[PDB]
RNA sequence: UUAA
């Protein structure tokens, strides 16, 4: 419990603590024993035993990074799993520490693999089982996702090549079929496989990782099909980055872990000939013509438990514009802790193998991570309609309307239940939930006060196992051609909007809403939230919202089916009443007024 | 117990 961000013991064999299977979160789990970096980590509770560890891999790309963050200022809802990403991006970047979930970005990956070399897809749908992961299934998805990236930054707007420009490996692919007569095609691969190899040199000059890469990048083989074709690789291109998808066998890979210093922390090289291998820096190069310099940016290392459970974690470097300098960070799950760069590298541990090496160009990863408001941001669908139904007494935005740094109005939000605890595997833990309506009405004091403009149902194309409306107010038709009387749409969309009025820095009032952000996949500052269960709170014994409708002013909202355009008015005017009983001096007088009257009531009186 |  105490000593579990040290992460090193004195036994070659014996496994950290920082690097083995934490607690699962499954209600008010306190982070800041497992994190005291200003870096956020993920919540563990998703499908993907896998994703985890590589998106953090990419979120300190700062050539990755900031394109994935910058395409947030238009609105491409189209392309699900560029955005979501960038929505993800964004939020830990402004979490500084605090928990993220990628719950949201997970639903993307599953929507578009039950969507359909295709087989990329149907493998990369083992989203329902994942011994937790399996061999080369974290290189098979740091494959999939460079390339369904690079797919979808086609379909921007204004249509950018960048992550190509970086991730770009004009393969030359030279099937020499017959004796003067070769056929070659010319592929641009995202990442660089190191896979199946035969005898190979390792041990004169020198037993480092350089020559691996060396023979991915150039190399020809004698196998194929009743033929035995032999067929030549080679690039001609060193990108600004390069994504290694490292996969040898047990034999090998124990071999490497005893070349002490096996992985390199920087390297030069160029191309002389159409072949291509680099030097350790030290300067070997034959010719030269324009060179390139190589420093490590982050991977990701697979665990292997003393109990032979398996994860995986991911070692990063970032560095400071203030002075020259490299932080390594390693990321477990939820376990964020700042570690020394000789530990980052060390192999000498059997229980670590590397997966997925990725390194950078130097002058560019010495280049800042840039916010997506260092742009300017289209707001547009904040005041515009974009209905995926055919088809609610609510009024949309004016230009007038511009809501600033600091607008008050109340958020209210309910979803479904799809996949209910599915536990005691373990104990597997309770995992699906998606949401399904959410409104947004006017807080501001004046002429539109406590009026919504956005009442939305999103789509959803997936199984439910319980609407629950004595609940949530779901009318069965949640699917979008059959609109329930309601206007559905994306679950893009009004994720935007959301997301937009945290972003300008807007003031959510309603009733216990960081669960509902919980929900809706997203994280609003402390101090940009007034949540009337807080405020009404009793040190335990949260309130009900029924209750205090009825408890502290008219209104009988109870055993209605419950309609989130009203339980969000209802917060609002609440929050007022809080104002009213807090400017004068009669807080804590009123405060114990009812739940006094409760207990003798029961907590719950006539409706 | 809000929350659903």
């Amino acid at each position: 419990t105490s000593d579990i961000q040290t992460y090193t013991s004195i036994n070659k064999y014996e496994v950290p603590p920082a690097y083995s299977r934490l607690p699962l979160t499954s209600d008010n789990f306190d982070f800041t024993p497992f994190n005291n970096t200003e870096y956020s980590g993920l919540d563990p509770d998703v499908d993907n035993h896998y994703t985890n560890a590589i998106i953090q891999l990419y979120r300190f790309i700062p050539e990755m990074f900031n394109f994935v963050v910058g395409c947030l200022k238009d609105e491409n809802f189209e392309t699900t799993l560029l955005t979501d990403l960038g929505y993800l991006f964004d939020m830990m970047e402004r979490s500084h520490g605090k928990i993220c979930s990628s719950s949201n970005f997970q639903a993307s990956l599953k929507s578009l693999t039950d969507k359909r070399p295709q087989e990329h897809l149907e493998e990369y749908l083992e989203s329902l089982c994942i011994e937790s992961i399996k061999r080369n299934m974290p290189q098979k998805f740091n494959r999939f996702l460079l390339s369904q990236l690079i797919k979808e930054e086609a379909q921007t707007v204004n249509h950018n090549i960048t992550l190509n420009q970086c991730f770009g490996l004009e393969t030359e692919i030279r099937t020499e079929c017959s004796c003067d007569h070769y056929d070659t095609t010319v592929k641009l691969l995202p990442s660089l496989s190191i896979s199946g190899i035969n005898k190979t040199v390792i041990k004169q000059l020198g037993q480092n990782i350089l020559p691996y890469i060396e023979y991915a990048m150039k190399n020809v083989t004698q196998k194929n099909s009743t033929e035995t074709i032999t067929q030549e690789c080679t690039v001609k291109n060193l990108p600004s980055v390069l994504s290694l998808e490292l996969s040898l066998l047990d034999t090998e890979f124990s071999n490497i872990r005893s070349s002490k210093n096996w992985l390199t922390s920087e390297f030069y090289g160029s191309i002389i000939k159409n072949k291509a291998v680099l030097r350790s820096t030290a300067s070997e190069l034959k010719g030269t013509s324009h060179i390139f310099k190589y420093e490590l940016n982050g991977y990701v290392a697979k665990i292997t438990d003393n109990n032979n459970e398996t994860r995986l974690v991911t070692y990063v470097k970032k560095y400071n514009p203030k002075e020259n300098c490299f932080k390594w960070l390693m990321f477990n799950d939820y376990l964020v802790v700042e570690i020394t760069e000789e530990e980052a590298l060390k192999m000498t541990y059997p229980w670590k193998t590397p997966e997925i090496i990725i390194y950078c160009d130097a002058e560019e990863l010495r280049k800042p991570f840039f916010s997506v408001d260092t742009y300017s941001i289209n707001y547009d669908i904040l005041f515009r309609d974009y209905f995926a139904n055919g088809i609610r007494e609510y009024k949309l935005l004016t230009h007038d309307e511009a809501p600033k740094s600091g607008t008050l109005v109340a958020i209210d939000a309910a979803f479904v239940s799809l996949q209910s605890e599915l536990c005691e595997i373990d104990h597997i833990r309770p995992k699906r939930t998606a949401l399904a309506r959410i409104s947004i009405i006017r807080g501001e004091e004046g002429e539109l006060y406590g009026v919504p403009f956005v009442d939305d149902y999103v789509v959803n194309t997936n199984h439910i196992e319980d609407y629950l409306t004595r609940y949530s107010g779901i009318l069965p038709g949640d699917l979008d051609p059959e609109k329930s009387t309601k206007r559905l749409v994306r679950r893009n969309v009004v994720y935007r909007k959301v997301w937009l009025l945290m972003q300008l820095g807007c003031v959510f009032v309603g009733h216990g809403l960081n669960n509902d952000f919980k929900h809706i996949n997203i994280n609003v500052p402390r101090n940009q939230i007034r949540d009337t269960a807080i405020y009404f709170l009793q040190g335990k014994r949260y309130l009900s919202l029924r209750y205090l409708a009825y408890v502290l002013l008219g209104m009988n909202i109870q055993e209605g089916n419950h309609d989130s355009i009203e339980d969000a008015h209802t917060a609002l005017i609440l929050y007022k009443k809080y104002l009213h009983l807090k400017e004068k001096a009669i807080f804590e007088k009123v405060l114990n007024s009812v739940y006094e009257e409760g207990r003798a009531h029961n907590f719950k009186v006539p409706e």
